[PDB]
């Protein structure tokens, strides 16, 4: 509250520590889904019912360009990309098996890295 603070967390490092994970998940072999976004005049049904896209490019250049504010809203935008793919992708598709290979990869080095 006022002038009652908990102790100074040092996130001095999020950035490049994001960063680093963010360059580990587009380097994955099953990134192909994700690296760009999805084409919204080539692929029926995308636009109207994922209400929020979001794509590893898309990350990558929030990122670089200081729009997430700490590295909760990181998470956040990362997640969102397999929480659309399951909305979007049979669990028994290719796409649908990279979304939870992928959500997998992510949360272990979330974890490791952070908790």
């Amino acid at each position: 509250s006022m002038s009652v603070k908990k102790p100074k967390r040092d996130d001095s490092k999020d950035l490049a520590l994001c960063s680093m994970i963010l360059t580990e998940m587009e380097t994955h072999e099953d990134a192909w889904p994700f690296l760009l976004p999805v084409n919204l005049k080539l692929v029926p049904g995308y636009k109207k019912v994922i209400k929020k896209p979001m794509d590893f490019s898309t990350i990558r250049e929030k990122l670089s360009s200081g729009q997430y504010p700490n590295l909760e809203t990181f998470a956040l935008d990362v997640r969102l990309v397999f929480d659309n793919c399951e909305t979007f992708n049979e669990d028994d598709s290719d796409i649908g098996r990279a979304g939870h290979n992928m959500r997998k990869y992510f949360e272990k080095k979330w974890t490791d890295t952070f908790k």
